């Protein structure tokens, strides 16, 4: 029993974290085989950030201007190139701890684990979700750029996020490992903001199934709804629309608990319209939306890596 | 910015997890140097659990009745002994991935990371706190026994908890790494309900200081309180008493934000009376008590967003 915000074990990623320094800037890099990936903004002074020409900034650098430190060992940079907003530093040593991995781009609503890092040294691990507005509600201080987000599928690390910046509301923005930003953000010092966010409906339903599995049933009711009537209510409360794909994905939880997806949607509708009336669900007074249907099934089944 | 329930990176502990089997029972063990530590109940059947005589069960076992698997490698058991509620299996191979470590027994209110494991393989990592009633609100299924709790302040792993059992209320009980239970629990199937739990007051105050550091002051008020009047109120809401030690420990967070400890106690008193009136603090609609003063200092910026 119990239900916690659980991250994947981080060991396979810890063995890839290095420190990258260019001039006065130090941030983190990810060392996989003979390449170190890091945010391309490592080559900018604060004035360059106002309007950077990364190709022009980069041509002025030699391989030796990039100092890469893996633990207490200095790695030798033997090549450099840019792919979108990521810099790829070819090194003369393949990482002996390179795990089996893939670079995957995730969709809003998907969750992942973040290994927060400073000076190439992992400091913490936590779970978060890619918001519908493409930001993440992370916990990051200056020096955390280059920290990565990942999932583990079987024995393979799927890297999905590299940290680049903090927005004025204290939320975070970054790229996939191919350097494509999530959201309409750019890697420069200019006016940027998180857009209005919404709640991830399919995840709230998954967490209500987790609560039923753990014995929290007070919110269940005799009613059902249609998908169209439920979506009219979701829009009213700034919840994402629920699709037939979301319904299909929640099928197993509907079968295990005897609570059809549209029957749980009727419970969610009543929770939105009336509140919790002093009660909590899995120790929360808010409806939690950072657990996917897969996260619920995994935590309630004990899948290992 | 931001404030998350953050665990320590689990890599150093993942390299120590093994599977221990005795007859039909398999659970997890922790392999450090040439010893594997695991719950002594690995030698029991379910029927043995009403009144097990561990000394009598153990004397009937040889070294070769214990099977230990580290990855895809079978380790050889060359000695065994029981220390309190833990079994220590001496093996013929020192763990090459043994980190720098210590065994530490923690007090209620302290937090630690749990690496949940099944069949010697890690499944996930999360943060939790030793409750005032000596239980932990973990997430554990059958087969998770032997999973450990730890902190890693400054590269040394401090192991503080080994998982033994789930109580009827769905909360968890276990031991330190010397096999001494936290709380009045025994590794026996018997009536042993946890005491009524309370809220860890010093941690709620630390988390209110985290909120101020991160830029939020809505919950503050113009008042102060004495320590005794605060305790009289707080005990009415099932909050733990705040001691002078707790006040001393909050000194650094008080200096960073400019809010006296007893002035923050007055804010907590008011929140307990009023609720949040539709507002949240660090993304929560409840008062959070599983972040210690040390955790807040570790995670938060040293510069308050004024
Ligand atoms: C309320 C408010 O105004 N807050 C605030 C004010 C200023 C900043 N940023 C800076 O001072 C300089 N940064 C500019 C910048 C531009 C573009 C790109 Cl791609 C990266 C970066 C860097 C950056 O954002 N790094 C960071 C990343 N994560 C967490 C941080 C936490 C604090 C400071 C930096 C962090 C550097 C952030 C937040
Ligand atoms: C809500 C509710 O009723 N929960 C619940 C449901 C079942 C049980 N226990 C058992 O079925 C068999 N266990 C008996 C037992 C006796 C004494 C000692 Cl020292 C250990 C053990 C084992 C044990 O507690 N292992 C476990 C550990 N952690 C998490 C578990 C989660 C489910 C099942 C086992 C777990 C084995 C306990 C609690
Ligand atoms: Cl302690
Ligand atoms: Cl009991
Ligand atoms: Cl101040």
């Amino acid at each position: 029993s119990g239900f916690r915000k659980m991250a994947f074990p981080s060991g396979k990623v810890e063995g890839c974290m290095v420190q990258v320094t260019c001039g006065t800037t130090t941030l983190n890099g990810l060392w996989l085989d003979d390449v170190v990936y890091c945010p391309r903004h490592v080559i900018c002074t604060s004035e360059d950030m106002l309007n950077p020409n990364y190709e022009d900034l980069l041509i002025r650098k030699s391989n030796h201007n990039f100092l890469v430190q893996a633990g207490n060992v200095q790695l030798r940079v033997i090549g450099h190139s840019m792919q979108n907003c990521v810099l790829k530093l070819k090194v003369d040593t393949a990482n002996p701890k390179t795990p089996k991995y893939k670079f995957v781009r995730i969709q809003p609503g998907q969750t992942f684990s973040v290994l927060a890092c400073y000076n190439g040294s992992p400091s913490g691990v936590y779970q978060c979700a890619m918001r519908p507005n493409f930001t993440i509600k992370g916990s990051f201080l200056n020096g955390s750029c280059g920290s990565v987000g990942f999932n583990i599928d079987y024995d393979c690390v799927s890297f999905c996020y590299m940290h680049h910046m903090e927005l004025p509301t204290g939320v975070h923005a970054g790229t996939d490992l191919e350097g494509n930003f999530y959201g309409p953000f750019v890697d420069r010092q200019t006016a940027q903001a998180a857009g209005t966010d919404t709640t991830i409906t399919v995840n709230v339903l998954a967490w209500l199934y987790a609560a039923v599995i753990n014995g929290d049933r007070w919110f269940l009711n005799r009613f059902t709804t249609t998908l169209n009537d439920f979506n009219l209510v979701a829009m009213k409360y700034n919840y994402e629309p629920l699709t037939q794909d979301h319904v299909d994905i929640l099928g197993p939880l509907s079968a295990q608990t005897g609570i059809a997806v549209l029957d749980m949607c009727a419970s969610l509708k009543e929770l939105l319209q009336n509140g919790m009336n002093g009660r909590t669900i899995l120790g929360s007074a808010l409806l939690e939306d950072e657990f996917t249907p897969f996260d619920v099934v995994r935590q309630c089944s004990g899948v290992t890596f």
